[PDB]
């Protein structure tokens, strides 16, 4: 009765494959394996032979990530049915290549490698995955004990970039021969090019995107292109060091004297700062229905690589049908999850008095403005500046002598605890839509908690903004008042201050999220940073800073001047080691 069930089921079995069906997938698997000798034949045989399919076909826009993900599980269900029939007549059988891949030690960004681990499981590559904060001894020893062909790190944040030139040391101080490949959109062909490849004699390279992947990993094991290719990197990346160099630097940067007198200017004087409607920490929750009022679906199609910018992305001409089902299966899912409650988007917001000096916002534990609570510290940008001032959140703050009774505040959001099992439970029934749909959402919900909560924050809490009214779009355009900077983000910079909100907020005591050690966050579908009101508060970078400030830094912290240098290495103005 239906025309596709009617077909030899080595040709049902490309179908399963391509329109992503695993009811008929046991069976179309078993079929072929009964009408096979030796169990793998499928495996190298229909499976494949399906899967150079949803390849082409992807290449051919016929396809896309959203759908090779449905298609990747059917291939992986099949393959959770053949691997017993394999453990009893073990043959190996013939891949393209195994490599390790993993989340840089600290870092937990992991779904953009978790979409390039697949792409390459579509062109039938070995993968044998690590997760996240992945310690760069245990990656090495994987790639010996499985004995793979390549190894590909992925770090998205700053202490990232650090411990991978790690890994390129010990490869290199432990004899190894494979590939090296970086990881990340922060990651650049010219961080790569500059301060890793020189640290491990073998081949180290760098990809945009899991599509330019197949295409590297490709060239970089074929027989005939190896060596033309490894050459033409390293010519290439000799490039972009020299390249660098020379426009190193085209914009001189200023001394942390003649940077903090070119402070923001303010007459703090005629302004008056307006004081917080509530001070203190308070525990602050709210349901996934709440939330999914402030999602912000453009990341969330981004992610499963559809050019788009909702809701527009649903009706272009291209992929409008998929970004559709998409959208119709993650709301599906909000749907479950708001209803059972099996995730519940958790976190803890807080208002303490302040006061700026110098570089940093000095925190009271009251109105006194007597005894301090801690100091929450801010960098400042070290380059030269014409008719603008050398920004420093700390000087959106009323300074200390000032008597302005000026305020702060932080939080510090998740998605929901329930993110690590939720993803791992599907992760057992083999089924990596889900998995990087739950991630995806708890991201969502997560974003959509720190804008739900910094608009309560502008109205009620702080109460600059009481009869504020504004719909999502506008808060995407960020149509308010103030500025709410996080660390790591090019306006802090520096990541260790994440201590400094966890500590003011006794984040782990009223959330349970945590700070692990390269004080990255928990669940990874989490959010947090502070909160300034000053109508004038903008999102900057600081740059490129100096010696001087790291020292000076590194003394207001008590941090090894080193240490610090590692922490602000991408915003270091020299050279340091
Ligand atoms: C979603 C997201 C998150 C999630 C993370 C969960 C997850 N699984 O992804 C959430 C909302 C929780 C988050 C939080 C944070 N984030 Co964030 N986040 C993003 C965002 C919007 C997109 C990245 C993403 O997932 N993209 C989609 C994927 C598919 O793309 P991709 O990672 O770039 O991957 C492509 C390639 O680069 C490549 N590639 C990647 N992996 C590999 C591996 C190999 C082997 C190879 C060869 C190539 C390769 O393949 C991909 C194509 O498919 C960005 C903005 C941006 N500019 O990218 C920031 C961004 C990564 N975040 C940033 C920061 C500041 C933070 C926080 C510290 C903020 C805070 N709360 O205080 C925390 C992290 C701590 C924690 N534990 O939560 C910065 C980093 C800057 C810095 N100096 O540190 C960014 C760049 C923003 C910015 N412009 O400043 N984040």
């Amino acid at each position: 009765q239906a025309e596709w069930r009617s077909w030899e089921v080595n040709k049902r079995l490309e179908y399963s494959l391509v329109k992503g069906i695993t009811e008929f997938i046991e069976q179309d698997t078993e079929e072929a394996r009964q009408q096979a000798t030796r169990p793998c034949e499928v495996i190298e045989g229909p499976l494949m032979d399906g899967m150079n399919v949803v390849g082409d076909l992807f290449g051919e826009g016929k396809m896309f990530l959203p759908q090779v993900v449905k298609s990747a599980r059917v291939m992986k269900q099949a393959v959770a049915y053949l691997e017993p029939f394999i453990e009893a007549s073990k043959e190996q059988c013939k891949t393209n290549g195994k490599m390790v891949i993993a989340t840089v030690k600290g870092d937990v960004h992991d779904i953009g490698k978790n979409i390039v681990g697949v792409v390459l499981q579509c062109n039938n590559y070995e993968i044998v995955d690590l997760g996240v904060m992945v310690p760069a001894e245990k990656i090495l020893r994987t790639a010996k004990e499985v004995n793979a062909d390549l190894i590909g790190l992925s770090g998205l944040i700053t202490p990232s970039l650090d411990e991978m030139v790690n890994v390129a040391k010990e490869m290199e101080r432990q004899g190894f021969t494979i590939p090296l490949l970086i990881g990340g959109a922060t990651t650049s062909k010219a961080h790569t090019a500059v301060k890793i490849e020189q640290n491990y004699s073998g081949p180290t390279v760098y990809v945009q995107n899991a599509s330019r992947t197949v295409g590297v990993v490709a060239a970089l094991l074929s027989d005939t292109q190896r060596d033309d290719f490894v050459a033409r990197t390293r010519k290439e990346y000799e490039t972009v060091r020299i390249q660098h160099g020379r426009k190193k630097p085209r914009t001189p940067p200023v001394t942390l004297e003649a940077a903090r007198d070119n402070d923001f200017a303010f007459d703090w004087q005629a302004y008056t700062p307006p004081v917080a409607h509530r001070l203190g920490v308070q525990e602050v929750e709210a349901s996934i229905e709440t939330l999914r009022n402030y999602i912000d679906w453009t990341p969330f199609f981004m992610t499963w690589s559809l050019a788009g910018k909702y809701p527009r992305i649903l009706e272009d001409e291209v992929v409008g049908v998929e970004a559709q089902r998409l959208f119709k299966d993650a709301n599906d899912m909000l749907d479950k999850l708001s209803a059972e409650k099996t995730l519940n988007p958790r976190g803890v917001v807080g208002l303490f008095p302040a006061n700026r000096v110098g570089d940093d916002i000095e925190i009271y534990r009251d109105e006194t403005r007597t005894h301090v609570i801690n100091v929450s510290h801010h960098l400042r940008q070290q380059t030269e500046k014409t008719g603008f001032a050398n920004y420093c959140l700390a000087d959106f703050v009323a300074p200390k002598l000032s008597g302005k009774a000026d305020y702060i505040g932080a939080f510090a959001v998740t998605g929901g605890l329930e993110e690590d099992a939720l993803a791992d439970a599907f992760e057992a029934q083999h089924d990596d839509y889900n998995k990087i749909m739950v991630k995806a959402l708890a991201d969502r919900l997560a974003e959509a908690f720190a804008e739900y909560l910094h608009e309560r924050v502008r109205k009620v809490y702080w109460g600059y903004a009481p009869n504020e009214n504004l719909s999502n779009e506008e808060l995407i355009r960020e149509n308010y008042q103030g500025i709410r900077p996080a660390p790591g983000y090019p306006a802090c910079p520096e990541h260790t201050e994440k201590a400094t909100i966890w500590e003011l907020l006794e984040v782990e005591k009223h959330t349970g999220m945590k700070l692990t050690e390269s004080f990255a966050m928990w669940p990874g579908a989490s959010v947090s940073g502070w909160y300034f009101s000053h109508p004038d508060s903008k999102y900057y970078a600081v740059a490129q800073i100096q010696r001087d400030q790291v020292e000076d830094y590194a003394r207001r912290k008590g941090m090894s001047v080193t240490e610090v240098e590692r922490w602000l290495a991408p915003n270091l103005g020299y050279d340091a080691d």
